[PDB]
């Protein structure tokens, strides 16, 4: 019921979803609680997006941070949004990469992924 | 008259200053129209940042990469924002990297980088 670009993605994998943005578990994350938020309307390019759906979007994004920060261990966070192709981006949607970040650290199932994300949604209960 | 972490920025370099954020050209540039967006409130992590003050630093974000999009050229844009060490930050002030992207692209004078600024500044007159 949730869609990112050409992919619909399930709730169940979806772990937070605010007035216009959404979270979701990475089905390919480079470091684990690689999560995404991404804004709620299907727009391709971060200037689409209106300016509350801006503001939604990096708040969310900042809640979304510290917890996975907390869950995963990590000590720091990296924030990456990839605009457009030539910047990197591949699925065609407005969304913020979240990575929890520990010292020198350099698919999968969709019933694990609902774990991961069922395991999240506690904590913004 | 604006303060960078330790450092302190002179106005004549510092594109842009809204209510609670400011812009400022790099003074080491890794692609041209490198430019980086922080908060005018000295925190160190993202999660120090009042909801407001986030807000307005992705808004401003927003802008100044559409601009620095415009004037050097880029087909599309990459934000990055190293939160805290072991993310990759050096300077302790949440900034945000803005840096214009063109296809298969893989210090400097204080009267350069003022030349540079004064220039940006123009677009948002």
């Amino acid at each position: 019921s949730f869609r990112f670009g050409q992919h619909l993605i399930k709730p169940s994998v979806v772990f937070l979803k605010t007035e216009l943005s959404f979270a979701l578990v990475n089905r390919k994350p480079v470091v684990p609680g690689h999560v995404l938020v991404c804004p709620l309307r299907p727009v391709e390019r971060f200037h689409d997006l209106r300016p509350d759906e801006v503001a939604d979007l990096f708040q969310t994004t900042q809640r979304v941070g510290t917890v996975v920060e907390k869950h995963f261990h990590g000590t720091s966070l990296t924030f990456s949004m990839q605009d457009g192709p030539e910047a990197g981006q591949t699925v065609k949607h407005v969304h913020v990469h979240v990575l929890p970040r520990k010292a020198g650290d350099f698919w999968r199932s969709e019933e694990e992924m609902a774990a991961e994300a069922a395991a999240l949604r506690v904590y913004f209960q």
